[PDB]
């Protein structure tokens, strides 16, 4: 009331409390935690946030058309006591062709360079369902992968090959192996891992055709490996990923790695619609900066994953909710994951049902019944919603903290990828991937981790180096 | 000493204090303001955060090769009371091909995400010139749109249309002619700008062709326009850019805006080679979470310029340095604009020379000289040195702050662009313009605005509305 | 008088540009000649194709400065043909002016059947026999090789 | 000891007694034969067979960079009683793709030629596995023809 008082001409332009529903599908929703830099109270700040993001300046310029005003951004709520502020983005705003790294430069674009706010935190975003039938989301997803692999009922076993870089391509096929060969279904190239010099990127390809056909053969079980296809440019990231297929793995057996906050999202986009047969692994290096609590400008974890989603990637990094090395507590990394593993979740402020087929639809209701009860869901009946993003869960994990994050996720539907946690057991990477193995079958049985590594030398000798 | 002493075996690995020459050109070299997260001291913490972003983990991995710790990044410097870290990071890292993601996937990456720093900022980063030598750097610069519009010894005056969004093909390129009749002589796409559904794209086009064309006969002033090419995937930006090729307008008439911060730095490098007689424009919206000082998390404003220079970029925003709307102050504006525009500045933390040549060279010296004197440099010989990267000023300008910025700046080799200066204008775009015209002639003869504007109404109007 | 020129010295360890920058600097000095040193490849600080722009970049600046023609003798010798060949071309399509690049093959390690190719696929170009790892064969030292009079014999008919 | 303080400053980059670990993969080594061809100690022509064969020539040029001594193969070990030298060469000197014959031109090519040396012969090499990884290697092998002869034992 007052603070609508406080508004100018053109403030007032971007506010409309009265907005009879956000939810009618024209809008996007965002929710912001907003404080203001200076002089300007939170719904001014506000103001300027939506106009900023969506259509405005600072001033009304005399070019605006009565058709420009319909697209402004408008705040239709506020909690003053939170410092959170409501934003109904009309998705006609965004480009089309289902263009994610346009919807970002609307709404966390020029908006944190703003000095008008001293905080201003995307926390969460609500997808109508008219909206999310412009975007491309997952096709191929974790239950690909777990057809592929044949892993079903527990967690996908993941490493990253130790050390980062530095590894020649015949040591780096070496330790994957290693890890495969001990039972770890999933390899990933470390983000960074590229065509360097002492790796070359077509020697480490071949490498790791040879290693992953060795571990198939002794094994008798699928691999998977995850490529880093992040390139300079488009064309070195296609002839990466046209090497990857050309090795030639079975399909299936290869994953393509994207640095999606460095190399871009329009990599991610790119890599979704030329290889939807493809899992895509979305790595969010270099995330931190949007997402960190400490950071008050930004964007919540939890958005980062619904936009991979909406980009089209299988996968992407959510976070050890505090139990790894990374930041950094449950509420936000768990939340994340359950949202883009769920048909719908709550989730931070928004429900978000990723169907886009009406809200009250009967079958709408049994896909969902289904999906809360691990079925596969979308399968035959992929226009119903987007398909789910699959967890990637890594950082400072060794198999001694995997029955802890599970407690936190509650569920085993993610890929657990441990590093550190086997490479540097003291036995190799075949005794660290028979190690997490291990817990993640005592996990399976109950069984305590010190009581199951007992007939278990793996599991004990990685209990007992990484618990101090 | 006693912080050594602190250090276990894992850590000593990855910290080097006695490193006899970081500028031998092997290492590129990075300072970090860097406060732990807890528990543990500065050089612990940057201990991990060299192992994270060079080779290692949180753990010595038994498949670590002693080539692997040749890999290492090594703190090579720290003041304690200023927590600053110094860190050579051994270029043979990085991927080969000039791929800068892969550069801010090593280092302003994982560390982002790591719980151990409380505070992690990449301030300065040094390139040596054998690194310099790695990658392509800009092709087209600000030297040559200066001679395709005949514009010296001022700053190219520009505008951004607004509204940002809302506005059709026809209005956007009317605005653009009334802007470009003005006087005015870069006009530029909103960073979203793009294909959407009541502004498409080869409309857009073809009408900024018409009225460039228009305004090109009547004015008698060659015009210049940055287009958005920000599209979803790398197919529908190279369609949009061949739209634009084949429109077709004057060679050098036309630049490439891309998103570099949500587009990626793929984009941007693809941009580059892909035509590098054409203007890339980085605009860097979306970069604030990185670069806001309130963010403790992140990399500066002078990091990303640079970076923007190495990857090819013709131009990036820089900021008003505190003058405008956007954050927050010249100490970091001014300084990268002049890192980015010089062939040799200060900067932060270190003195970046961008030649690519012995250090003690005549010519290198010669060079340096004539780039004071704002001659022309690295035409005949661009092997010597990187090509300049033009600053763009933009966000809350009118021309009232067009004589102070320049007070703050300390030169007038820029591009400025006036989105609310010039369209909240009351007397319309062209008179925006002719006021923006206006008070670059004041300053250029030293002419007061308010003495100036006596006899130049559009001068007057400005003052009068942005003066409250 | 004899054509005056110039070997980059340091042999390796410089990037494209300093290499450039240096037979700038001997061509601008009103020498005629510089040469790729013997084992001058396509190193990863020194990659081959930045290296032939930058000389192409320095002989031009060095052509209009000094109003007098310069010629550079690139070292071709690769790790097989089609490398070889590849980086005759990317020297042919840099472009240079005709006759002021020469290919550099290392006749006696790359072998004689490179200076062969290179003789008849570019007659038209200087073909530079460099002789690294001669001494073997001519080092009188050795009492089992050839003369050098012999090496030059056969590398005038090869 | 003596034989350094006989160098000069130009020999003395190519001349590294302190090498922490030549095996570390960085590094080619090579074993020389080398006798001087007069008026040079052993560590003197060490020195200069090595600057020769990585980056050098017998003075130092103004065009040398410090990412030069980088590449500077650097004489670790001396047996005087068996006229013996060793020489790690960085392989970051060497041509990308696997080239041989630049190896070969690197290590016995200008260097045979110098009159410095009365003798200088090369006995052994040892190649890291990261340099190993560069190069090719054998692809058909005297098991394949056995396989195809069934010829075995
Ligand atoms: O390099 C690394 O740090 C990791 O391989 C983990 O290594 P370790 O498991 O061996 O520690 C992961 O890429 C990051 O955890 C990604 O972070 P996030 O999951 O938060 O996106
Ligand atoms: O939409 C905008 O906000 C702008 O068009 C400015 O508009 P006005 O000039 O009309 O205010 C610019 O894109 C931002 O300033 C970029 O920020 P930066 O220069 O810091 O990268
Ligand atoms: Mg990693
Ligand atoms: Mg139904
Ligand atoms: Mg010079
Ligand atoms: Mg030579």
């Amino acid at each position: 009331t007052q603070l609508i008082k406080t508004l100018n001409i053109h403030q007032k332009g971007y506010v409309n409390f009265d907005l009879p529903n956000p939810k009618n599908g024209e809008y996007l929703l965002a929710v912001f935690h907003l404080i203001s830099g200076g002089k300007l109270n939170i719904l001014q700040a506000a103001a300027e946030v939506a106009a900023e993001s969506s259509t405005g300046t600072n001033f009304n310029v005399n070019t605006e058309t009565p058709f420009s005003k319909e697209m402004n951004a408008v705040v239709y709520q506020i909690d003053l006591d939170q410092n959170l502020v409501w934003i109904a983005y009309p998705w006609r705003l965004f480009d089309r062709g289902g263009n994610v790294q346009n919807i970002l430069t609307y709404i966390v674009g020029n908006v944190l360079g703003m000095k008008e706010v001293s905080a201003l935190k995307l926390l969460d975003v609500w997808f109508p369902p008219a909206m999310l039938e412009q975007y491309d989301g997952p096709s191929y997803t974790l239950d690909d992968m777990r057809k592929y692999l044949n892993v079903y009922d527990r967690p996908i076993l993941g490493t990253i090959i130790k050390p980062k870089m530095g590894l020649t391509s015949a040591e780096y096929a070496e330790a994957a192996y290693d890890f495969w060969v001990g039972g770890g279904d999933f390899v990933k190239n470390d983000e960074p891992q590229a065509n360097q010099d002492f790796c070359p990127y077509d020697k480490m390809v071949r490498n790791v055709k040879a290693a992953m056909d060795k571990a198939v053969k002794e094994t008798g079980n699928k691999k998977v490996h995850s490529f880093n296809v992040s390139a300079a440019d488009f064309d070195t990231m296609i002839e990466r990923c046209e090497l990857i297929r050309n090795a030639g793995f079975e399909p299936g057996s290869y994953a393509f790695l994207i640095d999606g906050i460095t190399a871009g999202w329009m990599a991610v986009q790119t890599l979704r619609r030329k290889y939807p047969d493809v899992f895509i692994h979305f790595h969010r290096a270099g995330h931190g900066s949007f997402t960190r609590p400490e950071n008050p400008i930004g964007f919540s974890v939890l958005v980062l994953s619904k936009f991979a989603r909406l980009a089209g990637a299988s996968g992407i990094h959510t976070g050890t909710a505090g139990v790894g090395k990374m930041q950094g507590s449950p509420e936000e990394d768990v939340v994340a994951a359950q949202n883009i593993l769920r048909f719908k979740d709550k989730g931070h402020f928004f429900e978000q049902e990723w169907s886009k087929i009406f809200e009250g639809d009967k079958d709408a209701i049994t896909i969902a019944q289904a999906d809360t009860a691990r079925h596969v869901i979308l399968e035959d009946d992929s226009w119903r919603g987007v398909k789910k993003c699959c967890p990637i869960i890594s950082g400072g994990l060794n198999p001694t903290l995997l029955k802890p994050f599970i407690d936190v996720m509650g569920n085993i539907d993610f890929i657990t990828t441990m590093g550190a946690g086997c490479h540097a057991h003291p036995k190799g990477t075949t005794a660290g991937a028979k190690a997490l193995v291990q817990a993640c079958e005592a996990y399976q049985k109950g069984i305590d981790i010190k009581e199951y590594a007992k007939t278990h030398k793996e599991l004990e000798e990685a209990i007992e180096f990484f618990t101090k």
